[PDB]
């Protein structure tokens, strides 16, 4: 039915601040992909993470169900591997069905 | 003779703390706008209906939406905004 | 002879407290720009005219616009920016 | 394989005045299989454009370019409004912070 967005989005910036070994502190605001799947089929999302000096890593899989939103924190990604902090990266977000992606 | 924008827009982030869609209708026909609000864990709600007259702008505060239901505060949502005629929608 | 951008841009927010369009013309012909200002409760006002020369930028402050009339402060508005030649516009 | 982005991006604003940083930065992603030979042109209100500033973003890599770090053909004057056009032989994705 309703089809809004597209199957591939790219975010050229990405950086998780080097906060030390506890939780990401209250002070610094993170980076979060906000995804809307306004369609009637579940979105199987695959994120690839790009770096300045090494091969990309992924896919990081996750599902955004039919007619739902999901916020994805880059800091929460861990399969296949966590993203190193204090490191510049970029991502490609791919989906089987159209989705809307925003980065705040 | 001015047709600018499109009939469907989606804003992937929304949150009202425990904000505003600005809409321009630069066209010669009134826009009958419908907003649907999406959530992480429940079915979407709407249509919230409003009119942006010909050759006018309107700022819509999500907090002011109440028919069919108010939007809960401290809740992440997203919206799809649909119109009969092309409109330009922006969010800060 | 680069052609980048487009001839019509719309900015749905505008508010001068009780601000800046940045324009690039990367082309080889001066851009004659016209701005129209839209309101929630009155007919639009314009064209406000200005020129962005070939291969130059220009920052336009909504506050500085005055012909045909200044834009009231503490008032929500929107603008349409139209050009004879493609330009890039950011707010 | 993956082709995402485009060969020409324009950024209409630019200005060079414990842990965060605010230099004007172009973040570029080349998600494609061929290195991007990028050319930056810097545009001014009152003088001719300057460039190309040349740099390479390798295949399947990202690069952060600080406007402050640009110097060939010339450094960009500080406390000066500018704009930039970023051109590439292959599609790239460009974002600025």
């Amino acid at each position: 039915s309703l089809s809004i967005g597209r199957t591939c989005w790219a975010i050229a910036e990405g950086y998780i601040p080097p906060y030390g070994n506890g939780p990401e502190p209250q002070f610094i605001s993170h980076e979060t992909v906000c995804i809307l799947n306004a369609g009637d089929e579940d979105a199987h999302v695959e994120i690839t993470i790009y770096y300045s000096d090494k091969e990309p890593v992924g896919p990081y899989r996750l599902t955004v169900p039919a007619r739902r939103t999901k916020h994805v924190r880059f800091n929460d990604l861990n399969d296949p591997a966590p993203i190193p902090h204090d490191t510049d990266f970029a991502s490609v977000i791919q989906s089987n069905v159209p989705i809307v992606v925003q980065h705040t």
